[PDB]
């Protein structure tokens, strides 16, 4: 059976990770990873999370199965984070939320649900996008198509080209939007631009699908949801894949959610039952620990306050690195204006380096980035900025 | 899009659970659930698990992603549990193990892997089987077919009928075996019978797929793997879906494994790369906490010793309930000989009650079992045995 199975392609993300480990050079710098890093260069457990875990250690009396859709309070808190306290969506009971193993899990559950219960045949993703999106949808049996997004000249959202491209999208197609902190470009639509896309979406007949991987990393928790909420006000139908991997630092505990919005309670409840069917045939029910940590934090005034400041501290450190990066390149003799980096949002930023410049940065200077030129800004610190920028300037 | 979506069928397992909650009667007895219960009627966290969780609370410094295949030590311990310390399979490096979200997750990952990389078109499951098997394989796009198993007259393994039925299976078909503690019948093959099926499987050309949900609930950890190991000695190719839900009491943390066996290291490593691809497009990587608890326990001499005795205590309490049940029915005037219950293994047992007897037991006497007549023996205690058996005798 397995004699002639074709190997999976190498995978450059794991390859980059392994080449970074083997690199015996002491001044090596990793900007190719997907996780947050602090001023010391590590991915720590949040203080709020540790406190939540201690409480669970002390008060859990059973590990009996969660329901297919997971911890109710988790779903309730997730819906308030996405739509806001006073949302009409929540009030009319139009939204149903499944706890899932991470954002990826939420995308996959969304994909299986649509492929098995709707007429959806294809999904539209940005160019570039996170490469995991394509694989997830393709596995459910959905075609992936690309719409234009990145203006390579101005390091901006090519908005005219984005509209032009999506006009090819038929009614009943899914169109995937990154709620905030676009991966890999860090380029987000403005509110006016979100409102325009919301309007275009309703008349063109798209099912919008929002991927929220970094809620709270752009401007703030509420601000980063504005785009979503603009779509929410316009649309009858909507899906959201959200992740707490980055904003709670719970990557390996697989904490995410799939939220289904329909016109009314009877419809959403009926659609959601088939979404639960898609979860039952996949992993049966979701993992409790990570999601229980999140629900414990968000429903407790003290822990939430502590957590929100931790998230704010991450957001601001990134924003300090963005500026320090631009100023350091400026004063190191930068063959280029990098001021666009400051206007980009969140973990990631397209540096605009060529694949050869990137490959050279690794070979000569021990600086690791992704082939596309994506850099993780959280991998930058005050200590490694000088040598990072010297390397970059030397390859321009 | 969601306007005319057909609702999912009610689901009787959740329906049974909800009807049990609403039941205001004080003497109600639940035998319809899938989880272990102790003498007090609860599903507690194991002492070994709590100790493991405390150690993790104190020593974890990051929640950074696990690899796609999860915690290495977890995989190593899982392979020793399945194949044994000195196994040649482990020595020749023929087995590769992915940590997965529960046994269900392992079945789904197995299913996607086979559907996408082999010529497998159908899977053979026992009659009856756990209904989740059918849904999982059907979602990957695989036909499910049934082979005979249960001898309804003698409450035994209808072995002649089992062989006769599986002769319909073509070469290149998957045949699913329950390693031990068959769900729902509790009827396992003897070693001689396992050796016979192993032999038949190799000449007929089946890819065997083992589902281990209750390793350690029949006779012991090593004993319950004999069937698997008999197949392992004969076969070049094999898949195992194992679960730590029941034997570590970690149900909601989703702790399982998919283990792939091929002829040699180069083949298994190449096949496993595509299995990792199937995980990447599903939930990206597995949840750490539950699997970290398992790895921490199994790799530590003290905690493992404590855990093994906890598992032994569960196995023996079940075996005491089996006997108490038969003796109590005998001395309550049983219209029937229930001695077959004592020879059946693990959590579950087919009582041999009709769906009307079951429905009547719930309506009149507040005793809850599954429509098929499956009873969870761990739901029986010394306190509720008398009233349980009185109800049963009254409906025969
Ligand atoms: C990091 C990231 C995620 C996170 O996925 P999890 O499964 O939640 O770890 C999801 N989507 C995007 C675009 C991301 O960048
Ligand atoms: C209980 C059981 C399982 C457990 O599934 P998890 O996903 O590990 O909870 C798997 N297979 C069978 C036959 C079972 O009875």
């Amino acid at each position: 059976m397995f004699e002639n199975i074709t190997a999976a392609p190498a995978d450059p993300i794991l390859g980059l990770a392994d080449l970074f480990r083997a690199d015996e050079r002491p001044g090596k710098i990793n900007l190719g990873q997907g996780v947050y890093k602090d001023e010391t260069g590590k991915t720590p457990v949040l203080t709020s999370v540790k406190k939540a875990e201690q409480y669970l250690l002390e008060n859990e009396t059973t590990k009996n199965y969660l329901g297919i859709d997971g911890i109710p309070e988790f779903g309730r808190c997730t819906q308030e984070l996405l739509f806001g306290k006073g949302s009409a969506l929540i009030n009319d009971k139009r939204a149903r939320t499944a706890q899932t193993p991470g954002g990826t899990g939420a995308l996959r559950v969304a994909a299986d649900f649509l492929a098995k219960n709707t007429s959806v045949k294809r999904v539209w993703v940005s160019n570039p996008s996170w490469p995991n999106h394509k694989s997830v949808f393709n596995s459910a049996g959905l075609e992936v198509r690309e719409y234009a997004y990145y203006d390579a000249e101005n390091h901006t959202l090519d908005f005219d080209a984005l509209i032009n491209s999506l006009n090819e999208a038929q009614a009943g197609d899914v169109v995937l939007f990154h709620g905030c902190c676009h991966n890999p470009t860090g380029i987000d639509p403005t509110l006016e631009q979100w409102q325009t896309l919301a309007q275009l979406s309703v008349e063109k007949g798209w099912l919008p699908l929002f991927d929220f991987a970094q809620q709270g990393f752009a401007r703030g928790l509420e601000e980063d949801a504005e785009g979503l909420r603009a779509f929410a006000a316009m649309h009858k139908e909507l899906i959201v894949a959200s992740s707490y991997s980055k904003n709670f630092g719970l990557y390996n505990e697989r904490v995410g959610a799939c939220t289904l919005v329909a016109a009314d309670s009877e419809t959403v409840d009926r659609a959601f039952s088939q979404m639960k069917a898609a979860i039952y045939a996949n992993y049966s029910n979701p993992p409790a620990h990570g999601a229980s940590v999140v629900a414990t934090i968000l429903s407790n005034d003290a822990l939430r306050a502590i957590w929100e400041q931790e998230l704010t501290d991450m957001r601001q450190r990134i924003q300090r690195m963005r500026q320090l990066f631009v100023n350091t390149l400026q004063e190191k003799g930068a063959n280029r204006d990098f001021s666009f980096i400051i206007k980009q949002n969140g973990m990631f930023s397209f540096s605009g380096l060529t694949k050869e410049q990137v490959l050279r940065l690794r070979e000569e200077f021990g600086v690791y980035a992704v082939a596309s030129g994506r850099v993780n800004v959280a991998g930058m610190t005050p200590d490694n900025m000088a040598p990072l920028c010297e390397a970059i300037v030397a390859v321009l």
